[PDB]
């Protein structure tokens, strides 16, 4: 099959703390400075602290809105400690309202690019939907309706794993798409605010089901592909079970793909199972693993890029998902 796309981004310490911990190296490679022997990674791409929302978005998301359009199955995770900007990748700033538009991440951006490439291949007609859902404790929210319960993972026959009863929101543009963003993040950070103790050990799944026609009569070619953009609970320790089923299956997956054999659980977590596809099954992934330099991360950062490291071992196998008819 095709690896699995792995970036590294280094966020900016905050301002008036020296000491590092961490050195880029180049745009694929950083050097972690353990000691006595220091280790070097190397990557698809790596960040520095000052890379820019909109140089994320070119460097991972480009690539898999446009296999997306081809109809391939995409998906895009972050992951790393909490306070590392994983929120702030795939989302942006909080808080920030009547400004700071350019600090809008991935998800967003996500959005506009898609919308106009849709707009520019029009015979064929497209047809978008989104859900958004949290899984907190092993357990599922509809960030769409806040008043929804008794959400399930099930099976289907094409393959997809989905949440039983999640509102599947229609969208025909960027700006529809950016409330349901909206509106969604914002039931995620209210209930941060009480309990759901934590929005640190919650999980996010934005999706956006991307389902074209090529219609020329009688007949008809459907493409149907479903986009997953998360953002993970964070990685720190003690480490978070559906996290810890994350690095099982990665493992796993890592044993099979060059030799042995193995048993992968995807059903040991409600995270594991939904991206199912995502590890090793039918889709293109990229996974951001965010870290965060200094001296005090050193534990926390060295486990991101292990568990990052292995993860580019990781093969998918992602095929255009396709149909006819008429
Ligand atoms: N690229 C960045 N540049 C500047 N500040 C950032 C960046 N990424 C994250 N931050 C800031 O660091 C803090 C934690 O980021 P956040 O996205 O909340 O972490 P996480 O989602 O990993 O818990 C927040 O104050 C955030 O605004
Ligand atoms: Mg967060």
């Amino acid at each position: 099959g095709d690896a699995i796309k792995v970036f590294v981004r280094i966020r900016p310490p905050a301002e008036r703390s020296q000491n590092l911990c961490l050195s880029v190296l180049s745009s694929t490679s950083l050097r972690l400075h353990s000691n006595p022997e220091p280790k070097t990674f190397t990557f698809d791409h790596v960040a520095d602290v000052d890379t820019t929302q909109e140089s994320v978005f070119a460097t991972v998301a480009k690539s898999i809105v446009e296999s997306c359009m081809s109809g391939y199955n995409g998906t895009i995770f972050a992951y790393g400690q909490t306070g590392s900007g994983k929120t702030f990748t795939m989302m942006g700033p909080s808080e920030s309202d009547n400004f700071s538009h350019n600090l809008r991440g991935v998800i967003p951006r996500s959005f506009e690019y898609l919308f106009s490439l849709i707009d520019r291949e029009k015979g064929k007609s497209f047809l978008c939907k989104c859900s958004f859902i949290e899984i907190y404790n092993e357990q599922i929210y509809d960030l769409l309706d806040s008043a929804s319960a008794g959400l399930y993972l099930r099976e289907h026959i094409k393959k997809g794993v989905f949440v039983v009863g999640a509102v599947e929101q229609v969208v025909t543009s960027a700006a529809e798409a950016y409330q349901v963003l909206s509106g969604g993040w914002r039931n995620r950070r209210v209930a941060s605010t009480s309990m759901n103790r934590e929005s640190s050990r919650s999980h996010a799944v934005f999706t956006i089901t991307i389902e074209s026609m090529e219609k020329s009569n009688e007949i008809v070619n459907i493409r149907t592909s479903l986009l997953n953009l998360v953002d993970l609970a964070g990685s720190e320790r003690n480490i978070n079970r559906s996290l810890s089923c994350l690095g099982q299956v990665i493992t796993a997956l890592v044993d099979v793909g060059n030799g042995k054999q193995r048993h992968v659980c995807y059903r040991d977590s409600k995270l594991t199972f939904l991206l199912r596809d995502s590890l090793g099954g039918n889709a293109k992934t990229a996974i951001i693993a965010n870290v965060h330099p200094g001296s005090r991360c050193f534990g926390e950062t060295l486990s991101t890029l292990n568990f990052a490291q292995r993860a580019k071992l990781i093969k998918n196998k992602a095929v255009v998902n396709e149909d006819t008819q008429g």
